[PDB]
């Protein structure tokens, strides 16, 4: 019965692996034969293993004891010149952003021979699942929400005249059935239509495409491949008749406005660009009219702590000039990336240290403080796991948001400690994200080691 | 709102203990307290017109 089979398949697997391991055997003889061809090709120099000389420097002998019935052999030390050491370290993964981590099945494709007429769930669902508005990306590592959505679930003029081909304005009497069709969606057409076979993928684009365009004909066709207007109209009329400052959350709540009911409102964060509100919501965050340099600490922006959004603050120089040089506005260097120069030496206090290349002037921007984004707890349980050596690069950023870079960083990750700092951190809202940007505290010297007090941190 | 009646203190911020505070009003050019005093309202830097709601003034 059951015992049968598994000694069956259990002789099965010992004959599989018999004949494995003697293959494996020949392959290996093969390659040892070729491999001691190889070695046989040429010899070595005679290594007579001469022992040394009898001290010639003079100095302590090796006392090689035998402990079988033989002397004991006298032989020189010759000592090994010694070799400068250096601090201990381990390896990390460069990094410039940050990086947060985590803690009938689909519609056939269009692409290809095989195609087919998908209405169920509309024609857009593989590319409206997966979306990171905020910087349009395709499941973006940055913003990993909660993404409820998975699975991979106007005025214009009529086109008189048969522009290019024929057109269904052209057609006698049509017009006032298409007028009639859309106001029943909130002479004419008596004509026979024409009987011409649609592939599913071009019934698919006509409806996506028609699903936007509406009215309009030519650019439809002109899109569409052949898809004749009078054709168009064809297909349009059968388809009737067949049927503590927290991240910038978007808000998007139809059923009030942004006023005691939006998460916005909750976070006491401005509605940015992202947000689904009103074009004149309450929270909507006017923008700099600054002449320039945005540093004057009256700035809205500089009262509240923030970055200068493109979108907003316009003639401020957060939009100008997008790739070029650092921007006019001095409230958009962390915005745009750009930093200042850090290199690698043997701190003299301890281990390892970053010094500038070049001085840096009071609150001057010298770098960004990135790394791996993680939660509290994970926060925890990665600053249990570096102090385990003794090593600690936590740092906070938001009430629940905490920025390490361990194994993923930046220069800017090995920051000395002092009682009289060189230099000092704060936290930006950049573009709905907070950011950690590094400040100079005075006008440092160029080459010295920067300084930074712990006790604005978790661990101090 | 209540008209900026000037303040004469020197060395002594404008906090919990001035009359401008009091008010919820910001010191003016007519206040004699600190240059650096809390309540004092920075120069807004337009670049023109000062009618957009941007400008805190
Ligand atoms: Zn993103
Ligand atoms: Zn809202
Ligand atoms: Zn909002
Ligand atoms: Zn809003
Ligand atoms: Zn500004
Ligand atoms: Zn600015
Ligand atoms: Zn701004
Ligand atoms: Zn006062
Ligand atoms: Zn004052
Ligand atoms: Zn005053
Ligand atoms: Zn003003
Ligand atoms: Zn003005
Ligand atoms: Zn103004």
């Amino acid at each position: 019965e059951y015992m049968r089979l598994r000694q069956l398949k259990r002789f099965r697997r010992a004959d599989e692996v018999k004949s494995m391991f003697s293959s494996n055997r020949q392959k290996i003889l093969e390659r040892t034969e070729i491999l001691n061809q190889e070695w046989k090709q040429r010899r070595i120099q005679p290594v007579h293993i001469l022992t040394s000389v009898s001290s010639l420097r003079g100095t302590r002998e090796c006392s090689v004891t035998s402990d079988l019935d033989f002397p004991t052999q006298v032989i020189p030390l010759k000592t090994l010149n010694a070799v400068a050491s250096v601090p201990i370290m381990y390896s990390w993964s460069p990094l410039q952003q940050n990086f947060m981590v985590e803690d009938p099945e689909c519609t056939p494709n269009i692409d290809g021979p095989n195609a087919k007429s998908v209405q169920r769930e509309q024609s857009l669902h593989s590319f409206h699942t997966l979306f990171c508005r905020r910087c349009f990306k395709y499941d973006c590592f940055l913003h990993r929400k909660c993404n409820y959505s998975f699975h991979a679930t106007t005025e214009t003029a009529l086109d008189n005249k048969p522009c290019g081909p024929q057109c269904y304005q052209h057609l006698e009497g049509a017009k006032e059935f298409a007028a009639a069709l859309t106001a029943e969606r909130i002479k004419p057409n008596i004509e026979p239509p024409e009987n011409v076979e649609w592939s599913g993928a071009e019934a698919s684009m006509f409806r996506v495409l028609i699903g936007t365009y509406y009215d309009n004909f030519c650019a439809i066709a002109r899109l569409i491949g052949t898809k004749t207007c009078r054709q168009v109209y064809e297909f349009r009329v059968k388809e009737s008749s067949i049927i503590h400052v927290y991240n910038y959350q978007p808000c998007d709540h139809p059923r009030q406005p942004c006023d005691s009911s939006c998460p916005c409102v909750i976070a006491q964060n401005f509605c940015e660009k992202f947000c689904q509100c009103s074009s004149e919501c309450q929270n909507r965050f006017p923008g700099c009219r600054c002449k320039a340099q945005c540093n004057t600490k009256q700035c809205p922006c500089y009262l509240a702590v923030r970055e200068c959004d493109p979108d907003l603050c316009l003639t401020c120089g957060a939009a100008d000039h997008w790739d070029s040089k650092n921007v006019s506005c001095k409230n958009c260097s962390i915005q745009r990336g750009s930093k200042k120069h850090l290199l690698l030496a043997p701190s003299d206090v301890a281990g390892w240290g970053i010094f500038i290349k070049d001085p840096v002037q009071k609150n001057e921007f010298i770098s960004e403080y990135c790394g791996e984004i993680i939660s509290q707890d994970e926060a925890d349980r990665r600053g249990k796991v570096y102090d385990k050596y003794m090593c600690s690069f936590l740092f906070n950023l938001n009430n629940d948001f905490v920025v390490d870079a361990t194994r993923k960083g930046n220069k800017i990750r090995f920051a000395n400690h002092s009682v009289n700092p060189n230099c000092y951190a704060k936290v930006m809202m950049v573009n709905g994200d907070h950011r950690i940007g590094i400040f100079a505290k005075r006008a440092i010297q160029t080459g010295e080691e920067l300084f930074f007090d712990y006790r604005y941190s978790q661990a101090d």
